[PDB]
């Protein structure tokens, strides 16, 4: 006989003697499948993850993982034994990743989340967010892959990515307030809620979404929208990559991208004493920086407009 | 202690019998339960049920196996989304536009509107049974559960706004286009010389671009060199090409493209439109027609129809 612990967060770990001769179900042992093996001895007392197949342990797994998708450890098991053997330098005080199967996406985000201010819903997301500020950020990028529906290797969207980790987190209480001017359809003011009020896609610049920008009405028209109230911990501005000039102190990160949207190396540009931009375990300084930015990050509590 | 005797499935090909007490709620029962789209989770069964099938999500092995052998998904909460947008496009209308199968302008559909046009004028093979179940069926004028299938299988719900080359992207994954294959050459003066061959999905969409001569002539893109580069098209075998870009004014020339996704708004809001050319360029807007000899305007998705192309550079 053999005595073991089986789990579905590694944090409520049932004990469950197994026989020496699957018979739980789909199971893992540190990110790695053990649904071939018989029991070592070289186990006893280990913790096991086992694919949730009963009700007590279905309810503890969406209490951590906030989902239902039986596919959801399963993908995230197998990214975490890749994640798991990647370095995650340490630059200019924030966790990295050096390049590894195409990271270079999953590494500007992990620098990016590091640095606004967020507070995730499930636990799995809240524990490993501090594993990943302590240094091993392995379990949270395998999250990350999994709740985006990706896998290692694949290529991703910073700005997609958090997107995606935007809905996992509590910025319920976020607003935002616009105001559309089209001189033949009149005046309409809109109110976001939610996600919808951090994100926006159409320009870099914080100050000129405040003062207006030019977008296409329904009329066909050149229309006026602008910023008429803003109550957020942060505000992420993206558009299409093109050469843009970022200013020190003016913004908290930025992501640079090139290439085109078929293939492209991300970057990361953080505002600190200068300009650091953190490619993967590498690190360059710059006073002034300007280059291909799709995405800027700036801080945020609450704004009202003048117009 | 009243019973009635209905049926589960998950797509109403398997029914398996079921013995229900009136005296607690379908839910008590079976999970999530639905009835021709309706939720009638917490509904007890009344005398007026009793021989129909309700859908319920996958509980049990065979449950599990019947619900991804028909959908090929095994996420139990994919039947949850499918028969809930059911609910809602059963009771969207349908009008023939053109000859083709149009949806009349309900809960931001447009998206999904411009998606169904295209669908039938390109050759797709779908892998999933209940896709090419509900295509057949859309083409024949009743596309109700084909547009419920594809909201569940984009993850987006009844109202949501959407985005038509998403939407195809979603499809595509669930289509055989495993004979598509495409080989592009980029050739930067810094960084050299270098050709992919891409396969699938990868091989019949392309986002920078609208003009499938301009792609085989060579577009200008970035190389890390720091310079631009030059990516053009070696060789192309698929039925279709879907050429996307950022929305932009664009001349749409009769004869020249299938059809074509003309958006007027920006990325938060705006309005999808439908260009196919037939003898001349006509407009589909749910079930509005109009028509023009030429056409100039916002679009974002031109499509092509390929059989074999080799270039000549
Ligand atoms: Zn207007
Ligand atoms: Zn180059």
């Amino acid at each position: 006989t053999i005595k073991v612990f089986t789990t579905v967060d590694n944090i409520n770990l049932h004990t469950q003697v197994v026989d020496m001769s699957q018979q739980f179900g789909p199971t893992y042992l540190d990110g790695a499948d053990v649904t071939k093996i018989k029991p070592h001895n070289s186990h006893e007392g280990k913790t096991f993850y086992v694919l949730p197949n009963d009700d007590t342990l279905r309810v503890e797994a969406f209490e951590y993982y906030h989902t239902t998708d039986p596919s959801f450890l399963g993908r995230y098991m197998s990214a975490l034994n890749h994640t798991k053997k990647w370095k995650y330098p340490q630059v200019n005080g924030l966790t990295s990743i050096k390049w590894a199967d195409n990271n270079c996406y999953l590494a500007t985000a992990l620098l990016t989340l590091q640095q606004i201010e967020l507070k995730f819903n499930p636990p799995a997301l809240q524990d490993a967010y501090y594993r990943a500020r302590a240094g091993e950020a392995a379990n949270f990028c395998a999250l990350i892959l999994a709740y985006c529906n990706k896998t290692v290797g694949e290529l991703g969207d910073v700005r997609e990515t958090m997107s995606y980790l935007f809905q996992h987190a509590n910025l319920d209480s976020c607003k935002r307030v616009l105001n559309v001017v089209c001189k033949t359809c009149g005046q309409q003011q809109t109110t976001l809620k939610g996600v919808e009020a951090v994100m926006y896609m159409g320009t870099l610049s914080y100050e000129q979404f405040k003062k207006g920008v030019q977008i296409p009405c329904t009329c066909g028209k050149q229309a006026t929208k602008y910023l008429v109230q803003q109550e957020s911990p942060f505000v992420m501005m993206s558009a299409p990559p093109a050469q843009y000039e970022l200013k020190h102190g003016t913004f908290t990160c930025a992501s640079e991208y090139t290439g085109n949207y078929q293939c492209g190396h991300y970057k990361h540009i953080t505002s600190k004493e200068t300009l650091y931009c953190i490619d993967g375990a590498l690190l360059t300084k710059s006073s002034e920086y300007k280059g291909p930015i799709t995405d800027v990050f700036y801080k945020e509590n609450s704004y009202t407009t003048t117009i």
